[PDB]
């Protein structure tokens, strides 16, 4: 009877683009881009996210009456903003270097507001009470920022305030403070009694004065003058020091700090759950042990590196027609292996997989697609970056080395896969062709090979014929005497 | 007789080199590099470039006396500047944030220059006539910019500027103007009447504040004060108020724009000419569905990738030899075709292509190189940047970035074609060694091969020799009689 | 008596990874990657470097006492800092654009400190002795920066300084001055007799004003009024002009100049020694030709590409299995040579290397490890870069692109030699199995195959056997008639 070789072919429809032949199919395949996300803003690093809800950083660190939470974590991995965040700096102004106190503030492995100018008569002779504008308004009435007091002229004259702090806690300590700009010198005068008004801050590593522009401007939430919003670093052991004969919003509360290297924001209505994570997108968590993902370009964390493409699939399994032998066609009346043998006996009918070739195989094939992933080199990063009104020539810059690794990294992964499917889907051809020659080094004679690929031998043999295979012992020319008239 | 199997040989000299052997010819190839382009500046993206001629940008948006022209379009998809580019401030003066200008203007959707600040009657009580020095000439006499107004006390006086606009035309509104810093203070107390001259600028988004600097300076084009010049962008429905009591250049003209993402300016000489483009480069445009090209690494549009290589061939054809079989070499006597075969017959000496396994090869080689072509994601871009005396660092850092890429691209480059080279003309090899094996598949020991890579025929036949192998069908063992006393 | 055919084992353990097999020996390689530095700081491109030892290019270029030396070359390639380098700017304040003064310094093809302001009477009506502090002792007296003067009233009055250089060197001139912030109102008038002190500095490219900032401070090498560093490149023909009614550390020495496109700094303790280099690392110097180097990421000079890898070792021999033909392994009793022939005769017992098919091989074996080196276009950088306090969005920027590049080349290289190792490592086991085929050529049914790789002759011969292997030439029918009964 025959003895026929080829390889398990399967019911499955899944498809790989090879450089030669596109949109073939195989038996198996191991995706490596992500098309699917989980939904969700989500436990990170072993920590949870800050989530600001309705409020940016720029009402949030300045405490802004309709923001009002803890800490969301006094350790957090990442800032989110809902995709809606109107509220902010609602007394218009430039917030000075404020995509810098975004990255400074992006992760921070400790957080802790404490009242290092406590309201408690750290400001005697002044005011305290009545700083307040409708401009941020609360029940109805005037109201303030949180973290920031708004000192006025106590009855009719202004002293120069003369505070000072000396970081003892033994950390990085950040300190903000405003400053304001009346919209008119009657203005200035009513609060603050002076014209000359001017501001120093004094620090080892800094130093800086500010004094107001009083002029009339355009109308923004119907406020005409202006405040401009500023920040410090103070280091550990260091000093502080302001000085003002007049406009000050001076800090209330500072803010014990300490950083990690850090990871910058995201910005999306997707809510918050508890599962932890390692990687992430404005759209939603990921967890994947996979080199590419196509779903959003922006992430933090271990990214898994972008790319344009969109069927990334390796093959693992064979070329797939079920449409004898392997020349012909594969069977899908084998199973639970690749490539093996259809035998026949007294019994007979046997169709086995090869599990020895088959192991051989799926070693190697399981060390390839492995390769491709574990070399891969992921490293902590935030992809996303900042940058203001005018500074289009950097944000350009950006955009250029973003669509440059991704021009590089769709091109290398396109063609990468195609030439490694290129290899492996013959790769399994050669394996089998080995092994096909492999059954040579026995039937070298004594056996018709016919062009589907498979042999008849020569004369009648028991399931002793397949043990003969399978443990390659043949005693070949004792075989050749029964073969003999058959071959004659 | 016999039957010959081999391969079309050519009279061309094409070479390209493979990782194995080099300087090695090939029958035909893709050039995949341009080294060609068409030398001139062209309409792109469906618009003409704007061409500035003799003056640069600081002068045409300024309106210098010596460039006068309409918009060169309407719509423009680029900003050219001559070589020869040396009018522009001719007041001279720092052109802030110019290298920013220069980078919102490089592209636009529509452009209208519109007198929002008319000359007629917008400037009671004060100067608009003789705001004009021999810094830029014209006809011998004092002359001065087009599009800015400098302003001068009229009489003994000076009343202090008010001016509004409201931007009530639905579109971004780009506003320009100068400020005059006098060389002493007999020219400021002259011209201005006032020692206190300061300007103030009001906006939503911006604001700030200028001051004289009366100093002496050395002599250029022999002004010894000197102008800053200075601009916004007005959002819609936003409004934009200028005050002074002292030194302004004025606005007379603002302009209409809006933009889109926009590409950079380029620098050259080279003529403009109607015809449409898509990619571009400082020498001279380049049409093209090419990955790579090495004629400038600046670019606009889709650009292909610059390299630094010189000879990226695929090949296509086959290993040209025209030094019997494939083994001696391929043949010049055949035409039209690859692979094929030479036979002979009562009537014989036939030499034709086998068209079904060319026709199937040429398919497979044409998704090849087209592979190569089609997956490169180009995308939009202007590579060249444009950095000041003190912004080396990012400079540098541009720099970096841009041998970067070419480092990569041409290493990936070099290496991919000599792969795929490697690859390919194996490829050819193995496709016509599986070819004779295909007439194996026939003539398993019905004919004497030769070391040519050829067979002998045991046995004469007619042209039905050749019917057999086209078609497959050989009828062995009759042919064996026949063949019986010359295999004996 | 036989023939086996197969190739040289090695007593060698060195190692290669393939993507289908982790960890294989194989007989010689060609390690990529440089482990190892010569661990010192050497002569770069023709030139030395200029070391500083304990002080710091803000103390260098203002000659802070503590620091003395001739520029270490009239031509350096490079800065270098000692690890130690805490002399500097030993009075406090911050030295301006200083991360920028330090990117044009870095390399200089000329430069000569020279007196363009003498202290010799270039000061009349003036104090240019006493002005010197504790700040920076000498002997435990006062003492003072040596590039600079500060200057201090004499008797009673400050006349206003209106000095002046034309650059009639032909060169670029560096030029550098200080301006003082006294603490005090108190100090400002009993060292300059003036509170409306003011600088002003004028040129072609540039102009600027200056003011005190009058303020108290916390202490800083117990000094509280501060000093602010200012530096100017005037181009040749070009005119400088300083005044002053007050504060100026006015220049007494500036700097003819000369730069070259330049390499930035490194900081380390090794020691300098004369040898000549191309490449460098902060921690030693490199001679090299390969293309990868993982000892440190930040370079100079004509830089290997950092990668994080390992082990990029590329097979040049071939599998070593010393474990008979090349399919039981290979021959230790073989040297000088690859692949090769046993063989017996009446004295027999010959090893032989093939040597026209070995060198054949290892011509494009050399071309091929050879392609890898030579293409990598490599080109002169200065990897590392300098960012200050608040511009963390551009270092992070810069980091984004230096990991980019890292996380690229070491997945290209390790893909890549995983890829060309697979290539190798079969490519020899196809030659040799071309080179028994090219044997079969002659062996076509008079010699016996054995499973082992290997012939069996079936007649007796002496060594023009092997001369007829050598050399093709085997006359077949007419040596039949001994092999006929041993056929048989
Ligand atoms: C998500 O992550 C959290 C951490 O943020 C996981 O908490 C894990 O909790 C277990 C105990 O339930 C921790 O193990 C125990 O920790 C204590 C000290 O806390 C130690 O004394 C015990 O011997 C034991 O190790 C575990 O360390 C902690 N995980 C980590 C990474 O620290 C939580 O289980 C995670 N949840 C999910 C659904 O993955
Ligand atoms: C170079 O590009 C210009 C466009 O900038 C090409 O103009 C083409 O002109 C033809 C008419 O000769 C347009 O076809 C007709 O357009 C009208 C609207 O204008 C439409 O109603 C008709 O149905 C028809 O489409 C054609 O659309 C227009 N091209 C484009 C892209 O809009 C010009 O022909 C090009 N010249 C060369 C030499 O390539
Ligand atoms: C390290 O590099 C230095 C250069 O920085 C090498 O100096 C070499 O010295 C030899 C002396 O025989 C020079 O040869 C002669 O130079 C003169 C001009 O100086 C010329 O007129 C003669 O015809 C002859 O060329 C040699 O040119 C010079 N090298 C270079 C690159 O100019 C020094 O030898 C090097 N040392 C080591 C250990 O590599
Ligand atoms: C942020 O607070 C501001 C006021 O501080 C809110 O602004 C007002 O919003 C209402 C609608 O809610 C508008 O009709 C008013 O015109 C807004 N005020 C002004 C002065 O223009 C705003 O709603 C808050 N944002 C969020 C997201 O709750
Ligand atoms: C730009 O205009 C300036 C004057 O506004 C021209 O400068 C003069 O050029 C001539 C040579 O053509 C010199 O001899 C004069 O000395 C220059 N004048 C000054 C005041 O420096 C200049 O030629 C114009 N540029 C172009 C390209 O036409
Ligand atoms: C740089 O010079 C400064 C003084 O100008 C030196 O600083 C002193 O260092 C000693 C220790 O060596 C300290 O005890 C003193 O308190 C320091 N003086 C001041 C004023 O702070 C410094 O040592 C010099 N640096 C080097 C590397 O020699
Ligand atoms: C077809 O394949 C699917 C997916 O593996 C499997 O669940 C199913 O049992 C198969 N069915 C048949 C009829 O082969
Ligand atoms: C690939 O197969 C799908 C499913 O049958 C078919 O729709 C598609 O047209 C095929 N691709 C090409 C390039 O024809
Ligand atoms: C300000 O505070 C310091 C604290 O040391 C004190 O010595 C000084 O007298 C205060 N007043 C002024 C005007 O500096
Ligand atoms: C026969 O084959 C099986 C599986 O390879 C093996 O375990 C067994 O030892 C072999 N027996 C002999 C006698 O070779
Ligand atoms: C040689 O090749 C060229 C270009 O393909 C062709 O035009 C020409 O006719 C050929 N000539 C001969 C003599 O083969
Ligand atoms: C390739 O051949 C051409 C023509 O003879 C010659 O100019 C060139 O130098 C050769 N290149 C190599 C690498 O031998
Ligand atoms: C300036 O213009 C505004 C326009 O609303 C006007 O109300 C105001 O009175 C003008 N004058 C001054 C001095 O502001
Ligand atoms: C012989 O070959 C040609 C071309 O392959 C084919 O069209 C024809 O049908 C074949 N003959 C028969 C009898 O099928
Ligand atoms: C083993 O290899 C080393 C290094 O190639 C060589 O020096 C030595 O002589 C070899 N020894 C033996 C016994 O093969
Ligand atoms: C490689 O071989 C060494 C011994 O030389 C062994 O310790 C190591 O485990 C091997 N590698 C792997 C991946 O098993
Ligand atoms: C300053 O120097 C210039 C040029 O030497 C000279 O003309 C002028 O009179 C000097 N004095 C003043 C006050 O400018
Ligand atoms: C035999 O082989 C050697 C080495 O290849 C060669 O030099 C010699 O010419 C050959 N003999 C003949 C007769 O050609």
């Amino acid at each position: 009877d025959t003895l026929c070789i080829g390889y398990h072919a399967n019911n499955s429809t899944d498809t790989v683009d090879t450089v030669l032949e596109k949109n073939v199919t195989v038996t198996h395949s191991v995706n490596l881009l992500e098309d699917k996300h989980n939904g969700k803003l989500c436990k990170l690093r072993g920590v949870a996210p800050l989530h600001l809800g309705k409020c940016n950083i720029a009402g949030w660190i300045l405490g802004n009456p309709e923001c009002e939470s803890l800490s969301t974590a006094r350790s957090w991995s990442y800032i989110v903003e809902t995709s809606n965040s109107d509220n902010g700096t609602c007394y218009p102004g430039d917030f000075i270097n404020y995509e810098e106190l975004r990255e400074q503030l992006s992760s921070v492995s400790s957080f802790e507001r404490f009242e290092i100018f406590p309201k408690t008569s750290s400001w005697p002779n002044h005011d305290s009470d009545n700083g307040v504008t409708a401009a941020c308004p609360h029940a109805g009435a005037k109201s303030f920022y949180k973290n920031l007091i708004w000192l006025v002229k106590k009855g009719k004259s202004y002293p120069k305030i003369n505070q000072t702090y000396i970081n003892d806690k033994g950390k990085e300590v950040l300190v903000l403070w405003g400053i304001h700009h009346p919209p008119t010198i009657a203005d200035q005068q009513s609060l603050y009694q002076n014209a000359d008004a001017y501001v120093f801050v004094g620090t080892s590593r800094y130093s800086k004065k500010f004094k107001p522009e009083i002029a009339t401007r355009p109308k923004v939430r119907d406020r005409e003058g202006r405040m401009n919003y500023y920040w410090t670093l103070v280091e550990p052991g260091d000093k502080i020091t302001f000085e003002a004969t007049g406009n000050l919003v001076a800090p209330r509360y500072a803010f014990t700090m300490e950083r990690d290297a850090g990871s910058g924001i995201i910005i999306s209505d997707t809510p918050v759950h508890d599962c932890n994570t390692t990687c992430q997108t404005p759209e939603g968590a990921i967890n994947t042990s996979l080199p590419f993902q196509n779903v959003h370009p922006i992430t933090i964390g271990k990214c898994p590196k972008y790319v344009k493409s969109t069927k990334l699939r390796l093959a693992t399994g064979l070329r797939n027609v079920p449409s004898a032998g392997f020349i012909e066609g594969g069977w899908t009346g084998m199973v639970d292996g690749w490539y093996g043998y259809h035998h026949q006996n007294e019994q007979g009918s046997g169709y086995a997989a090869d599990l020895k070739s088959t192991q051989n195989a799926i070693d190697k094939i399981t060390n390839k697609v492995n390769s491709v992933i574990e070399k891969m080199n992921t490293q902590f990063t935030a992809v996303g970056k900042e940058f203001n009104h005018l500074e289009k020539r950097i944000e350009n810059l950006n955009k250029k080395v973003d669509d440059g690794f991704l021009d590089i990294w769709t091109y290398n992964a396109e063609l990468l896969v195609l030439l490694e499917n290129e290899r492996t889907l013959d790769y399994h051809d050669s394996n089998v062709k080995n092994l096909y020659e492999k059954v040579r080094n026995q039937l070298k004679n004594n056996a018709k090979e016919i062009g589907n690929g498979c042999f008849e031998f020569y004369h009648k043999c028991d399931n002793t014929c397949m043990e003969s295979v399978k443990n390659g012992t043949y005693d070949y020319p004792k075989y050749s005497e029964e073969a003999k008239l058959n071959r004659e």
